[PDB]
């Protein structure tokens, strides 16, 4: 056996002291970055005068010469929809290959009337590009539908000529100006006239992030296919005079990523070698593109490679980007120039300032790390620019730099830097095509500046142009976009950076509207940070962290408040290797268990008696405690529950924001008239063996509750290492009592006479067992004992021809196979417009297949283990049903080393229809079906039709879309363009309805409530909406001369919180939105008319219909309602008939309340939140119903960066 | 329609023009299920006027008009109310049907 | 334009005929501007050869 951790993540070669450096400064924080930049970029006075007006001359050219797309807009009055529809239209109608054709579907069809008619793809799923084209502005989503009321009156009131106009617009932008030519060979004829005038090329095919192992090879392929153009054309003019290719790492291997590096040297490595083999012959440039911050150190070990192989030598063609708005990008070129030094290759070495900046500051910010990996002030990035070119143009005998820029100051600093000794080959300038040559064309020439400038030259068909033309589009910051500004005047755009940022109070400050990662939620609460898992250093002290933790003697006890307590013991074994074992556990006799609930219910008082601001200070001393054992906590994780390490950061980042949550909510809302339930029981699931854990006995525990802590029998060491920190940080051992076991000791304890409320997460029917323990229960005051139950999902992903193919593979592949599906939200069943089904499901496959499965130790495994081999059984038979009916099946293989723990292979069952699913399925099988576009509707209702309803995703940039499934999916939480396994804690309030959840949610403001005999007003909860039909009732209230129930009822409706919507603090790039809706059909079992009218109110003012108990015999009472209340109002007789309910509201005495919560449990179906009271209670007590638990919360996030770009951070430089 | 509104000209012309900014992202939920009971009765036609009238309604249009300072000035668009069918085929019940629920309306 | 440039002619008219104070006829006039404009851009916006009139 593999001693535990000893192949983590080992480097690919030993860091070197120049290699070192570079790591060192990857979140080094910015004021610690500008000073040496600062003093590395000045220049004499003499200099940045004459810098300033050779900028000055180059701007006044650019703005003396100074269209299509404004020249089309304001000839036939469009608006910006109506452009942004044209763009379309124009961009559909050269899909139609046969001109012949397209024009007479124009002429005879499209103008005359219904474009629709003639063109199962929206015409606008590209309208955001278009967007920017047209606008200037980047808008994530699409509205369709205004941009079909656009698109019908541009063509009813201008016709044909106008489509013509749009037409040849799109095919000269898409043909001539996105791209140099749509093939290689197209782009080769079109750029002999600029090399004529002495600018040469680098051609990029446009490939990227290949998604499949049959990507990388097209890619490849491409890449090969270019390489033999560009070198007959080059025709033996060589590396500076000759054209080259830019090729991007990522699109030569689907599994390009630090962990992954050992493919990524085994197989990718070999690829690009034989690229530069190809280029050495031809003798071209060959560079290689920058990508993600976390690519950048890899490949590194590339370039060393290539440029040590004595292969290649010979050849000076080998090239290299990097970003200067990345902090390490000095001591990136530091070691680059040694490199070149020591293999004598000349680098080609391209200087730009950066193109993923959005996506680092949002991925960043969702990791919840140290600082990020570029600059915040774009003035930062321009002086880190000018500091680096100074560093190559002290290099020019080794390195070959390439300064790629369009920004006139930056250019015109770097041409007097670089002096006046000049010959080709010393250094040159770089731009893009079709956007860089006005400036360019003022630098190259004998009677300009007599500097060379190669043009990047996109090459590409449409469809490959519009993939990430987003990016290269986008801001407010760069300089294109202020040259075109009239509002900026030449003076502001020759602003020397480097003057600027070294006069400023502080040199180097972050901007001020960037949030640090740690500092998301401002003063609410500090973020739980997490670790780079590319950082060689966290990786390196990680390793022997991870290493340390294997070496202990995790245990396991019942830890009563009288100490510890004797019962079975037997070990714990890592689901991926039985023989590694992990630790022991003792497990509590249920005598035991019962007499821990008397102790928990003894020291209730005096844990009552700490102030809740004490409480929290407990919680947020564990947050720390947890924050400081992180990486022990991994090692623990992913030893005992299989997880991989990036899974097990996830978990303790979710335990401490449970803790710090919690923390603040308390602090925002419980007094003294909180008084908590009693002793709590908090029993939790096996595959968030720490988060939901921690999050239920923390929320027990702050709101003033004793707990007994029982988890999961699958991992109790991590358990009992929260608790251990818990109690460090100061909960006393009364208030706190882990009690380890099976089903057997949470059945015990929930059914322990002073068990005062019970937290549950876990199955639906463990759930449903728990619900009928507690019907034969009443508090001492008479009243349902309190449960929370959150349970299964059958999670579903719609997925319309309009997303990405790309990213929905990337959500899915992490939705429904990251730890193995043994997420509650993991995606169960991915729904493919028929269209797009086929191409997405080859690419899903292609995607399986490059998962590494495997003993969660190593950061090459993607995934893990099943928990125990009857999860795995569970999994295998379902799968082997699923194959026996015809179904097709795809697996991944698995290594022989599986043998020795319990895997299933990420499995893709195509199925028939959504009813084809029985019940949840925890593990790594993922169900596709189909739907025609025109049915979506009815495969909603599919979805909801499970009677699950927990995490949902939808994959679409149609705006109609998005509104009709989010307005008629039920689920808890709702994600749009992005995975569905989110649960960050009071960002995404995590739980669901149905067969989902009793709610409240964990990580919302309604869960501490719960855990109270009478709830606060949690923050912000309040709705200014009134229910209509609550008004209805309370005027036929009125009309009755029930009087004081129509004021108890107006009381309801504004009480109420349905309606309530706000959008939570988060990450940039996505909106997280939290809204309270009604619940469904709540059952009403009334025992008075005064009650009945009390019940309903209640239900009506919360947005619910209901079903009234008929044997209550209150017919009479609601005679000649209003329609609007009739409506929502049924009569039950067969209360089983009648359901699913939502929710019920019992009238009684203390033995009708137990008896009516007996039938309420044997109801089929959901669990059901009930609230009763007696006849003399809702007399007394307004609120005898709380009007929180008959809402419904809805979490919903959105990824607004999905487009491309960060429409916001377009505004923040 | 109403006077200095965006709806005014279109009464006065035999086609009525789509207005600026007149269209919705909503679609009426009586409408969608009404469109899908077509679908299962195999009335094609009808149900595909339904969903080309759910899309093309402009219920619940709700916007802000320019104007001076200080002042909000909305524009919503809502259902009628109660609309009379005087259908005289199936089919023509069907797409009268679809028309007034596509707009939020009662009939 | 015309309206426009000839509003004090109009204002003393509307003063008299119907009644309305000085700010009300400057309203009134207005109003007939800018429905004229309003209407005049709305045409501009909307109107094309398959809108024929009634
Ligand atoms: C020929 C060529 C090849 C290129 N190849 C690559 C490549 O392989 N990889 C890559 O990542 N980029 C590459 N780029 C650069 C990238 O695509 C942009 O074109 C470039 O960053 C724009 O810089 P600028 O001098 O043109 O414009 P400017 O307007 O001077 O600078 C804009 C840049 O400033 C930076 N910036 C904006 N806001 C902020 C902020 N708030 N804080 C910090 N920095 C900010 C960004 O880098 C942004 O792109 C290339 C550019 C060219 C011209
Ligand atoms: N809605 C959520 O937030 C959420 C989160 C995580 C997991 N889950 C669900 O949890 C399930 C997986 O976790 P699991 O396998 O540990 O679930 P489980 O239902 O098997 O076990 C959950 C817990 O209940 C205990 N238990 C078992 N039988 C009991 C009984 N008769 N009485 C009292 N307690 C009993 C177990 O010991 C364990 O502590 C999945 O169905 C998953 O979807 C839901
Ligand atoms: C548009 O200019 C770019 C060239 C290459 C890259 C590689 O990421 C990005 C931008
Ligand atoms: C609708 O035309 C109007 C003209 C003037 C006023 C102000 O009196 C109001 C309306
Ligand atoms: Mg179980």
């Amino acid at each position: 056996a593999p001693a535990p951790f000893a192949d983590f993540a080992p480097p690919v070669r030993p860091q070197s002291t120049l290699r070192r450096a570079i790591t060192a400064a990857y979140r080094r924080p910015e004021t610690e970055c500008l000073p040496p930049l600062v003093e590395a970029a000045t220049q004499s006075k003499e200099i940045r005068d004459a810098a300033a007006s050779t900028a000055r001359k180059l701007i006044e050219a650019l703005r003396g010469k100074h269209s299509g797309v404004e020249g089309l807009v304001q000839e036939y009055s469009l608006s910006s929809q109506e452009g942004v529809a044209l763009m379309c239209l124009a961009e559909a109608l050269l899909r139609i290959p046969d001109t012949a054709t397209r024009d007479a579907l124009i002429r005879d069809k499209i103008a005359d009337g219904n474009w629709k008619s003639h063109l199962s793809r929206s015409l606008f799923v590209n309208a955001a590009t278009w967007g920017l084209v047209v606008t200037g502005k980047l808008t994530s989503t699409v509205n369709d539908r205004s941009l079909a009321a656009a698109l019908t009156r541009l063509i009813s009131r201008c016709g044909e000529p106008v489509i013509r106009r749009g037409v040849d617009m799109a095919m000269r932008m898409m043909g001539e100006q996105f791209v140099t030519g749509e093939t290689i060979r197209e782009a080769l004829k079109r750029s002999k006239e600029l090399e004529e005038k002495g600018f040469s090329y680098s051609y990029d095919m446009l490939g990227e992030a290949a998604t499949t192992a049959a990507d990388a090879e097209r890619y490849y392929r491409d890449y090969e296919s270019a390489i033999h153009a560009i070198g007959k054309a080059s025709a033996g003019r060589g590396i500076y005079e000759g054209p080259g290719i830019s090729i991007k790492l990522s699109a030569l291997h689907p599994r390009y990523s630090r962990a992954q590096a050992a493919r990524v040297m085994g197989e990718l490595l070999p690829r690009v070698k034989a690229l530069a083999l190809l280029a050495k012959n031809y003798d071209i440039g060959l560079n290689i593109d920058a990508e993600e911050a976390d690519r950048l150190e890899l490949s590194l070990d590339l370039l060393e490679v290539l440029c040590l192989d004595g292969d290649l030598s010979g050849w000076n063609g080998m090239g290299f980007v990097v970003q200067a708005y990345g902090k390490r990008c000095p001591f990136v070129l530091d070691f680059i120039i040694d490199l070149a030094r020591r293999s004598g290759r000349r680098i080609m070495v391209r200087l730009v300032k950066g193109a993923y900046w959005d996506a680092e500051i949002k991925r960043a910010q969702l990791d919840g790390l140290a600082d990020f990996p570029v600059f915040t002030r774009k003035i930062h990035t321009d002086v880190s620019y000018i500091a680096c070119a100074a560093k190559l143009l002290a290099a020019t005998d080794v390195v070959f730099p390439q300064f790629a820029t369009h920004n006139a100051q930056t250019l015109a600093a770097i041409y007097h830097m670089a002096g006046k000794d000049f010959h080709v080959g010393k250094y040159e300038f770089q731009c893009l095509h079709g956007m860089g040559e006005p400036l360019y064309e003022e630098v190259v020439g004998r009677g300009k500046l007599d500097r060379p400038c190669r043009i990047y030259a996109p090459v590409g068909t449409h469809e490959t142009l519009l993939a990430y033309l987003v990016r290269r589009l986008l801001a407010n910051s760069s300089f294109v976009h202020r040259i075109n500004d009239p509002k900026v005047s030449i003076d502001e755009l020759i602003a020397d950076p480097v003057e600027v940022v070294r006069a400023m109070p502080v040199v180097g400050a972050k901007h001020d509207r960037i949030a640090l990662p740690a500092e998301l939620f401002g003063d609410a609460r500090t973020n739980s940070a997490g670790l780079d898992l590319s950082n060689e250093e966290t990786l390196a002290s990680l390793t022997e962290a991870l290493r340390e933790s294997a070496a202990m003697k995790w245990t396991a006890l019942p830890q009563l408040a009288t100490g510890p307590a004797a019962g079975e013991t037997r070990t714990v074994l890592n689901p991926g290797d039985h023989r590694d074992v992990v630790g022991s556990v003792t497990e509590t006799s249920e005598e035991d268990a019962r007499r821990a609930v008397r102790l928990a219910a003894d020291a209730a008082p005096d844990w009552a008696a700490v102030p809740p601001s004490e409480r929290a200070a407990c919680l947020d001393r564990a947050a720390e405690l947890m924050q400081a054992r992180m990486p022990t906590l991994l090692g623990l994780i992913i030893r005992e529950a299989g997880k991989s390490a990036l899974n097990a950061i996830a978990e303790v980042r979710e335990a401490i924001d449970f803790l710090r949550y919690y923390a603040e909510q308390t602090r925002r809302t419980l007094g003294p008239g909180h008084g908590p339930l009693g002793p709590i029981v908090c029993i939790s699931p096996w595959n968030f063996p720490l988060a939901i854990f921690t999050g239920q006995i923390a929320a027990a525990l702050v709101a003033g509750n004793p707990v007994l802590a029982k988890p999961a029998e699958e991992t109790p060491l991590i358990a009992a290492e929260g608790v251990r920190i818990l109690r460090e940080a100061g909960i006393p051992a009364s208030a706190l009592q882990l009690l380890p076991g099976d089903g057997r000791v949470g059945a015990a304890l929930v059914a322990a006479a002073e068990t005062a409320g019970v937290m549950f997460t876990g199955s639906t029917e463990v759930a449903r067992l728990i619900q009928a323990q507690l019907a034969d229960r009443l508090s001492p005051a008479g009243r349902p004992i309190p449960l929370i139950a959150e349970t299964g999902g059958q999670n579903a992903m719609i997925v319309d021809s309009s997303a990405l193919a790309e990213q929905v593979v990337g959500d899915v592949i992490t939705s429904a196979f990251d730890s193995a599906g043994q997420r509650c939200s993991a995606l169960r069943v991915l729904c493919l417009q028929e269209d797009v089904a086929d191409r997405i499901l080859t690419m899903l496959k292609g995607a399986l297949h490059e998962l590494h499965i495997g003993r969660t130790d190593r950061l090459s495994v993607d995934v893990g283990p099943v928990i125990t081999s009857e999860a795995k059984d569970n999994i295998e038979k379902h799968i082997e049903r699923m194959r026996g009916l015809g179904r097709k099946v795809e697996q991944i293989g698995l290594a022989s080393e599986t043998g020795v723990g319990t895997f299933v292979p990420p499995t893709i069952i195509e199925l028939e229809k959504l009813s084809d699913l029985q019940r949840e399925v925890f593990g790594p099988v993922l169900h596709v079906i189909r739907y025609r576009r025109d049915d979506l509707d009815r495969l909603v209702d599919d979805v909801n039709a499970t009677g699950y309803g927990l995490t949902f995703g939808l994959h679409t940039r149609l705006d109609e879309t998005i509104a009709h499934v989010t307005s008629r999916i039920k689920a808890g939480n709702l994600y749009i363009n992005r995975n569905i396994i989110g649960a960050v804690v009071g960002v995404q309030p995590f739980g669901g309805r149905g067969l989902s959840g009793t709610g409240p949610k964990a990580g919302g403001p309604l869960y501490l409530g719960r855990l109270v005999t009478t709830a606060p007003v949690p923050p912000q909860h309040s709705s200014v909406h009134t229910d209509p039909v609550l008004l209805d009732f309370a005027k036929w209230l009125d009309g009755k001369g029930a009087r004081a129930e129509a004021e108890a009822a107006r009381n309801a409706g504004s009480s109420s919180a349905l309606g309530l919507d706000l959008e939570l603090p988060g990450p940039v790039g996505e909106r997280n939105l939290y809204t309270l809706h009604a619940r469904g059909r709540i059952l009403l079992v009334p025992a008075t008319e005064s009650g009945l009218y009390h019940q309903l109110a209640a239900a009506l003012a919360t947005g619910n219909s209901v079903a009234i108990d008929a044997a209550s015999g209150l017919q009479a009472s609601l005679k000649n309602l209003p329609q609007t209340v009739g409506l929502r109002v049924s009569w039950s007789k067969d209360w089983a008939a009648d359901g699913p309910f939502a929710g019920a509201l019992v009238e009684g005495d203390a033995e009708r309340i137990r008896a009516v919560n007996k039938a309420i449990a044997a109801l089929p179906g959901p669990l059901l939140l009930v609230q009763a009271a007696s006849s003399g209670e809702i007399a007394r007590n307004p609120d005898a119903y709380c009007l929180n638990w008959l809402v419904e919360e809805v979490s919903a996030s959105i990824n607004t960066a999905a487009a491309g770009g960060n429409a916001s951070l377009m505004a923040i430089g």
